[PDB]
């Protein structure tokens, strides 16, 4: 399901190359090298949130008529890979009085740790747009250079 | 397997509370609420890398004789959850001439994107030590306050 971000990125880029066209799921799935059943949900999510138009029926399909420069990459990431609230699967000890100091406190400490860390991760993508991503696709090493420049 | 970080954190904290003792896997597993078979590997990894001593046999077990202040949290994170090099499972298109511009370039662009983002994530933990983590366990909200102070 973390594949969803790439499905969205790849689909937006594909639609940007074919702005004169409605593109059905089957055509997008060919390009993404996926079963349509596996991308249908993401295309629907992008449609519902205003990324894509989506006419139904014969010769219907998805179409992009907005600018990549207006699509924050972090907004896209956050939509396709929504933030975790519960980190319980990654935390040891008990679940929710004679808890040991460690057992009683570990879940709240790690939850805060992982949540802050995840905000720092997600902050990275918010610096960029889909136009930056398209820039990198055309001139490789652009993200790597941005990292060097920041360091 | 991302549970491994918490297993290591929790085990180090447990051993810090019992520095007069050798603690066998069975005792640690009781505290972590895990089967010993599931923590044996991490305790071995921590031992091999100098975190813990580990005498074998009757009344043997693990023992901590180093300072939490000397254990970088990011070093620990990186050891227990090693960096991904291949992001192929999270990337669409083809695998490694008539590739479309998008298909030919997406894997390298997303790989760079995800790799840089992951360095920014991992940088977060490198700011702290196990003594900071123990501080938060005893006074909750310490990591949250550090985030506010940074903002």
């Amino acid at each position: 399901m973390k594949l969803d971000f790439s499905v969205a990125v790849h689909s937006i880029l594909y639609l940007d190359a074919h702005r004169d066209s409605k593109v059905a799921s089957r055509e997008l799935a060919q390009s993404l090298h996926l079963n349509p059943v596996m991308i249908r949900n993401i295309l629907s999510v992008l449609h519902k949130h205003g990324y894509l138009t989506g006419t139904v029926g014969k010769n219907g399909g998805y179409q992009l008529d907005l600018a990549l420069a207006d699509m924050n990459l972090g907004d896209l990431y956050d939509l396709t890979i929504p933030p975790t609230i519960s980190y319980a699967r990654f935390i040891t000890g008990p679940s929710k009085a004679d808890q040991s100091p460690i057992a009683a406190n570990i879940s709240e400490t790690l939850t805060d740790l992982f949540t802050v860390a995840d905000r720092q991760y997600r902050a990275y993508y918010h610096q960029f747009t889909m136009a930056d991503l398209q820039a990198d696709l055309n001139h490789h090493g652009t993200f790597l250079q941005h990292e060097q420049d920041s360091e």
